[PDB]
């Protein structure tokens, strides 16, 4: 896959196969997601509405109180790992950002914990009882419903669940990385943790790309786009360009500055991504001297980088 964005780079950095057009250079690629003016992420309000809780449940002093709960919970959850063999997908990179969301929003632990993350009219019924989870816990979105803003709010619970599915792939392949190229002792003894999280974001990017419509007649590098036309952007690719990362196919854990473009456009739960995947690698690297991967299983999905099953051993 990345052989193939090599030479699309080299070669033709924007791209028309005759259906979609394609972008792989960081320049390019930066370009389509930050000039929204000429190009949609269509095809506010509830943006801006999301953006204002993200301040409010995401906020530096609001992480900062709950370091301590992330960490015992990543302790609890090494603590059920067999060393012997144990997947790590199950047993960290899925529970972990559900737990820390749930506690985040108000949802129930415990026994409603395992019946609520596994979830017409029954459905509705659970889906009320969700919504007043976080009415009940909690910002504007929650204070302006306690019809429309209903469905609001709880549209807005179901992105901020959903998108914890880029922290477990990020911390998966984290583990692949760092055990791949050996850097567990290295990160350890020099305190790399933060930079290597980015080095894995930059390198195996969860969101491998992102798409988007051109809202006026454009023109990028030597082509020159109509509008209509829905401009395929490889996330993946511009974080592999030479001109912005000398040895972009290297994984350098100390590459430092590393302006990868893995959040897309700012990503109103990169800080709460960012910590999460920091402290379970810290928490995991104290437990293993010794890292043995026996079996993978990727997800099936050319739009997602990460993995449903990683079975390791530990010392
Ligand atoms: C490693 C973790 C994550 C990665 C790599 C990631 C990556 C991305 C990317 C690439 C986009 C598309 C942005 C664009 O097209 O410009 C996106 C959108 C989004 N992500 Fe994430 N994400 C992560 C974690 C999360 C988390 C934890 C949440 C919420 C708790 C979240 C919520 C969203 C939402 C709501 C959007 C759409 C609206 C927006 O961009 O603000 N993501 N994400």
């Amino acid at each position: 896959m990345y052989d193939w964005f090599s030479e699309m780079r080299k070669k033709d950095p924007v791209y028309y196969d005759g259906n979609i057009w394609q972008v792989f250079s960081y320049r390019y690629t930066k370009e389509v997601l930050n000039n929204f003016s000429k190009f949609s992420s269509d095809l506010p309000p509830l943006h801006d509405e999301l953006r204002s809780m993200s301040a409010d449940i995401f906020s530096p002093q609001k992480l900062q109180t709950l370091e301590t709960f992330i960490r015992e919970t990543t302790r609890s959850l090494l603590d059920s790992i067999d060393p012997r063999e144990d997947d790590i997908v199950k047993k960290l990179a899925v529970p972990l950002p559900i737990i820390v969301i749930s506690k985040i929003l108000g949802l129930p632990i415990e026994d409603k914990e395992k019946f609520k993350e596994w979830s017409i009219f029954e459905l509705g019924k659970k889906y009320l009882e969700l919504i007043g989870y976080v009415k009940d816990h909690l910002s504007g979105t929650e204070v302006v419903s306690r019809l429309s803003d209903i469905e609001k709010l709880g549209y807005i619970i179901l992105l901020l669940i959903a998108g914890n599915e880029a922290t477990t792939n990020l911390i998966s392949n984290s583990v692949i990385d760092f055990t791949r190229f050996n850097l567990w002792q290295r990160i350890r003894e020099e305190n790399l943790y933060l930079k290597a999280i980015e080095e894995a974001l930059r390198y195996s990017p969860p969101v491998m790309r992102t798409v988007r419509k051109t809202k006026e007649r454009v023109k990028l590098g030597d082509q020159t786009i109509e509008e209509g036309e829905y401009v395929r952007v490889w996330i993946a690719s511009a974080n592999r360009d030479e001109e912005v990362f000398h040895d972009g196919e290297k994984f350098i854990p100390d590459r430092n500055p590393n302006p990868h473009l893995s959040f897309g456009s700012l990503h109103l739960g990169a800080p709460l991504a960012r910590l999460e995947a920091r402290i379970a690698i810290e928490e995991f690297s104290k437990r293993f001297r010794h890292i043995e991967i026996l079996d993978t299983e990727k997800v099936p999905n050319e739009v997602l980088n990460g993995y449903k099953r990683l079975v390791v051993r530990l010392k």
